[PDB]
């Protein structure tokens, strides 16, 4: 193994609040960190979690490429790595969702022999399922870059989801500091008629950046994006939700591969699960306490547990090493070196949790974590399988 | 306002590590807590932070239908916001992405004037994204539920990402502790053949759930699923991902409407930007050290920041306080109910850092903490605009 890593974590989208417990630990323990975010209360958070920063944001400048600034971001980061120092590299929100410089970067130390990796964040999608109240899951979901929508003529489904991010930049490669002159938004909001028509709605989304702020969640039709006091407020953080047009049918042949039907009815299109979406135009309102919903609350009363379920049955021991596993690299490091070694270390263990540790595979450490009942074994993770139809 | 709220947050995908700091806050602030997670070292974190904790799990049993269950995880959930109880609900991943019960509980709560709120967090798509090592903006990406795919003939685009969630439970409406008997998965090979052709790649993903583990990224033709050993590995928390068949070519009159061309060659379908997908059948080997990349990199010697660049100039008193909002429900709370009374009891702000806090917009937050240049000025989040063209 060379000497020399790079990890690539995110910030999530809202300040400080949204990065997660393993990207501050992987900042934490590097020896050098590069960062590109757009808060400077995260920024500021940053700076207080390690004494060698550098901040990548000083090499975009007016009228230069923004490749050129990307190819130099890559740069800075790989040089490091190369001199044979654990490097992190740290973008807003989820650092592979819509960004250049990541990617170049891993990809260059992963084919030079180093180490290389990117820990997943909370992205300005996720942001936005959790604020304006959808699934990805119903009924499907399309995400473009709005200048790729165009160019490449990108397909919509006008049955499932559609976002669309960078819509306040349509058709532009380079930077300015004041900011973008988005003079082509109008060959978009002609993209969304056609799709679309005139009067189906467009929502201008900006997650809150800060944590008292309010999410923008504001519904117009595509008519209404041509008003110039409107097509004014999309900028640099703005991204579109365009929801679905109308529901679509199900398949006759898959229902019968399937063995949905005992020769009668599935569920009509419009005979939905609870709750609707209501950004949809014109959806009706949907019951939240139909007879069956109040005959399973009503066997709330006399539950008891399943007899096959599992109950946790661990040790504050076991409990405290998963724990630092999980938020200190060096211990992990030192953990997927010599697993025997690194558990006869461990004080306070159990003879079982000390033998799931040395074998380090799932089953094992789940038998010492978990009761597991005779009804079981007598007879594989299983976790909310989502209901769509 | 009336007493009781319901607060529903996420875990991510890997145990521990993978949640975010708000979501750790509101879990150890809550008064009642009720989770779903599928590891044990997860579960046993979250019993180390808050003292009443209820599993939601012990609510799913063998033929018992799911929609029961989650009727009975949202209505346990509601009842005590009702009592006027501060109530946090935690689901693995994004609690949001592919999961009933939470949209229903919140909305439930909503209609009845109650505050409700999701908090974002790390999903299994988010995790494929960094472990695949691809971009969802290049070039593209549709997300749907396996058997919702299948029964509405959603569409697929050859020229896009394809993620597949619930591969391994098609056609499913309930439970067995021991698992799925998943005896309609050539229903779903039947389709891939028809859309892609047998020969074409499908990448079988599971993140992994501990800090040691490597994540399973298999590749398969689509015909090679079809063997009993490849079929039988698919399980409970396998995604699929089929990566595009071929580059979709750009559309001139939106060429000439953004007005990128000068009279001449805009660059080639397959001229790619480094790095290539990795998982496309035929991708070509791209340069990453160009002549124009190599002429970036000559720049950095001489580069200085330019003079619109906006350095960092805080103080402790005001990170600690931006930091407290982010990571201290009560406060925050505190904060928004009289801003000017919060910020007065603030020790050690500057007159400027107070007035700001006063106000609470994100324009004074910036000029507190930011030096704003002259150049700037006389001449707003600019956050990596992301190219893909
Ligand atoms: C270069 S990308 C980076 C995205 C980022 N890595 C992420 O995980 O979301 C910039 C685009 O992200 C979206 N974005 C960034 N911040 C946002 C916010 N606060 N609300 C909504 N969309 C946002 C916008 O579409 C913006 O044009
Ligand atoms: C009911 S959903 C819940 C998804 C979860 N809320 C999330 O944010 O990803 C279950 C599906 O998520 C995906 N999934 C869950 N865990 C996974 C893992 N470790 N790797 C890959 N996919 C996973 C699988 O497609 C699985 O069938
Ligand atoms: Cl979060
Ligand atoms: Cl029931
Ligand atoms: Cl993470
Ligand atoms: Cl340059």
């Amino acid at each position: 193994t060379k000497a020399g890593s790079l990890t690539i974590v995110g910030t999530g989208i809202e300040s400080i609040g949204q990065m997660t417990l393993q990207a501050l630990s992987y900042i934490e323990a590097a020896a050098k960190v590069f960062y590109c975010v757009i808060d400077p209360a995260t920024e500021a958070f940053i700076l207080t979690k390690n004494k060698n920063c550098v901040d990548l944001y000083q090499y975009f400048d007016n009228g230069k490429s923004r490749l050129n600034t990307y190819t130099q971001m890559s740069e800075l980061m790989v040089r490091e790595v190369r001199k044979g120092l654990d490097v992190v590299g740290v973008f807003y929100g989820h650092p592979g969702v819509f960004v250049n410089p990541s990617h170049r970067a891993l990809a260059i130390a992963k084919s030079e022999g180093y180490r290389a990796r990117m820990l997943p964040g909370v992205s300005a999608e996720d942001c936005l399922f959790a604020d304006l109240c959808i699934d990805p899951s119903n009924p499907g979901c399309l995400t473009y870059e709005a200048s790729d929508f165009l160019i490449r003529d990108r397909p919509v489904s006008i049955h499932s989801h559609l976002v669309l991010f960078q819509v306040g930049c349509v058709g532009i490669a380079d930077f300015n500091f004041t900011g973008f002159d988005n003079n082509k938004f109008g060959v978009l909001v002609d993209r969304l008629e056609q799709e679309y028509g005139a009067e189906h709605p467009v929502v201008h989304y900006i997650a809150a950046m800060m944590p008292h702020q309010d999410p923008v969640t504001d519904k117009y039709t595509v008519a209404q994006l041509r008003e110039p006091e409107i097509a004014k407020r999309v900028g640099g953080v703005s991204t579109f939700y365009i929801p679905p047009k109308a529901r679509k049918a199900s398949n006759l042949d898959i229902i019968r591969r399937l063995e949905l039907l005992p020769a009668g009815q599935v569920p009509d299109k419009k005979a939905r699960i609870y709750p609707a979406n209501q950004w949809e135009p014109d959806v009706p309102e949907v019951e939240p306490y139909r007879p069956s919903d109040q005959a399973a609350i009503a066997q709330l009363a006399d539950h008891a547990p399943p007899e096959q379920y599992q109950p946790l049955a661990t040790s504050k021991a076991m409990s405290d090493v998963m724990t630092k596993l999980a938020l200190d690299p060096k211990a992990l490091a030192d953990y997927k070196a010599d697993h025997r070694a690194f558990a006869q270390s461990v004080p306070d263990l159990t003879p079982q949790e000390r033998a799931a540790l040395e074998l380090g595979d799932s089953w094992a450490i789940r038998c010492a974590m978990k009761n597991m009942p005779s009804s079981l074994l007598d007879a594989i993770v299983v976790g909310v399988i989502g209901v769509i139809g």
